[PDB]
């Protein structure tokens, strides 16, 4: 059959990356604070990722390219680091983009999250830890390896890179995501 073209709808990449273990196809979202096109895709992708099948494993990581790109995404890893029991994942995004709050410093972030099931004690202590450093240097080198350059950028199984500007639009990105899952799922499909 085959309904899509490389360069066109998406970009394969002649320098891939693996995971810790095979099985579920990996899907890395890579995003930033800004990216006015990425915000036009959040509520398109958020429900898609929830309603994914048992064979797909979606991840969301910060696009640490130096300067304010890494500063703004750093909080994401802290939020997780204190062990949030999936306390309101949207309202994170839905305080950055819609709300347009500056959120550019840890004193801004931890103040804001104080009302959102986060504690300043736990936030700041793990922010100022080696724990976060081991996540930053990972997400940093990972984004570079995935040929990302910028955002919005989605990556199936570290072998296919795609986005709004590959596919043609936010509803068109999901058109690639599902196709690309099948394409890699095939690899180990009996």
């Amino acid at each position: 059959g085959d309904d899509y073209t490389a360069g066109k709808e998406y970009v394969e990449l002649s320098s891939p990356v693996p995971v810790s273990q095979p099985g579920k196809i990996e899907v890395v979202e890579l995003f930033w604070y800004g990216c006015p096109h990425c915000y036009a895709f959040e509520p398109t992708i958020v429900p898609w990722s929830e309603k994914l099948p048992a064979d797909v494993h979606f991840v969301r990581l910060p696009a640490l390219f130096g300067g304010i790109w890494n500063v703004h995404g750093q909080m994401f890893l802290t939020l997780e680091s204190m062990g949030v029991e999936h306390d309101v994942h949207n309202a994170v995004f839905e305080a950055i983009h819609k709300e347009h709050k500056k959120l550019a410093t840890p004193e801004e972030m931890a103040d804001f999250l104080a009302g959102k099931g986060v504690d300043k004690e736990k936030f700041l202590s793990t922010y100022n830890s080696f724990a976060i450093k081991g996540q930053m240097e990972k997400a940093k080198k990972l984004a570079m390896a995935y040929q990302v350059t910028g955002v919005p950028t989605m990556v199936v199984n570290g072998k296919y890179r795609f986005d709004i500007g590959s596919a043609g639009g936010p509803e068109e990105t999901l058109k690639l995501a599902d196709y690309l899952i099948e394409k890699e799922r095939a690899a180990a499909k009996k």
